[PDB]
């Protein structure tokens, strides 16, 4: 009936659920990485999800276990440590004081899900590589948002393994919100959609209204709010200390050179960022910083200032170190 000490250090390093730099690869090791599985239990059990949604215990582990096994081990980025990273930084987002009381559970159990299975059975390549090279999931996507796509699909089916629908006992108006919200959500991380996002955001921040809460009056302001925090989180790595930033680009260009690396064996042109032998690793994060990141995070920060203050500060700090970095 007593914990193990490895489990012990767990339950301790849990502790920092609710903050911005969770020692997340630590979880990892310390969870035989299953930090998927175990952030997600303390998050959903942190924030009733369990009581709310009457879902049964074994269920939830069950599913999450099932989820977690169908991210790929072998991917240095795209993995269940991401998963669970953007599921983590997601839930801090939805704790700020801006937005405290906005969204209803529904919506709350929407973007946190949307959030697990969001790079779902990632193959570690882009879409194009795989629209380039036939794939069957490009045929069966009509090479359209065909990772994105194809991640909700698995994140819905894995539902109907043994024991894992977590959502069994939800009416079918909550199973339908739910579905649109998550497919909204997941489908809006295609980086292609990213100019839409971030401009639909800044029309938000000009039009801006508070009662001294964020006031959002209909489907299209709340779930656009929800997209942009979930691409936020999937856009998170630059905010973190610089400990963990380091290592997220380590794996970002892991993943991308192997991409390369394929990609030159098969005599294709090799996608930006990906010749291990061409490449600028500190360059290229300033400008993914002063292009992609900055600006997003900007436009976050002024439709919650000044909660994300200490976040754009580091990402801020984290772009003169790139920065100072450069031959
Ligand atoms: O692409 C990203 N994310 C991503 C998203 Cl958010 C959505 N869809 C696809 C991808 Cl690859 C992504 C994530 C992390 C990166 O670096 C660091 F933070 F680790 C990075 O560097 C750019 C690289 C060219 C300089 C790129
Ligand atoms: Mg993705
Ligand atoms: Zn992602």
């Amino acid at each position: 009936g007593v914990k193990t000490e490895q489990e012990d250090v767990l339950a301790k390093e849990l502790e920092d659920v609710n903050k911005w730099g969770l020692h997340v690869f630590r979880i990892a090791e310390l969870s035989g990485n299953r930090p998927l599985t175990v952030i997600m239990h303390t998050i959903f059990q942190e924030r009733d999800l369990l009581k709310t949604f009457k879902i049964p215990v074994d269920t939830l582990i069950t599913y999450l276990m099932t989820l977690e096994d169908h991210y790929h081990a072998d991917v240095a980025y795209h993995n269940n440590i991401h998963a669970a990273d953007v599921v983590q930084s997601t839930h801090v987002l939805l704790s700020t004081p801006a937005l405290e009381a906005v969204f209803t559970d529904l919506e709350i159990l929407a973007a946190i899900f949307a959030s697990a299975i969001h790079d779902v059975d990632h193959p570690g390549v882009s879409n194009q590589f795989l629209i380039n090279t036939n794939s069957e999931l490009a045929l069966m996507y009509n090479d359209s948002s065909v990772l994105e796509n194809h991640h909700l699909a698995v994140g819905f089916k894995l539902l109907q393994e043994e024991n894992c629908d977590i959502f069994q006992n939800l009416t079918k108006k909550q199973r339908q919100s739910l579905r649109k919200m998550v497919i909204d959500i997941v489908l809006a991380t295609d980086m292609s959609k990213h100019m839409n996002l971030l401009a639909d955001l800044k029309t938000m921040v000009e039009t801006k209204k508070v009662t001294g809460v964020l006031l959002l009056d209909n489907y299209s302001d709340r779930i656009q709010v929800l997209q942009n925090m979930v691409h936020c989180a999937d856009l998170s790595n630059p905010t973190k200390p610089l400990q963990l930033y380091r290592q997220w680009t380590d794996r970002i260009m892991e993943e991308f050179f192997r991409q390369g690396d394929r990609e030159r064996e098969r005599g294709m042109e090799i996608s930006p960022m990906c010749d291990k032998h061409n490449a600028s690793v500190e360059k290229s994060q300033v400008g993914f910083i002063d292009y992609i990141v900055h600006p997003l995070w900007e436009t976050w920060a002024d439709l919650v200032h000044p909660d994300a203050q200490d976040i754009l500060d580091t990402l801020e700090d984290n772009r003169e170190w790139y920065q100072s970095t450069i031959p």
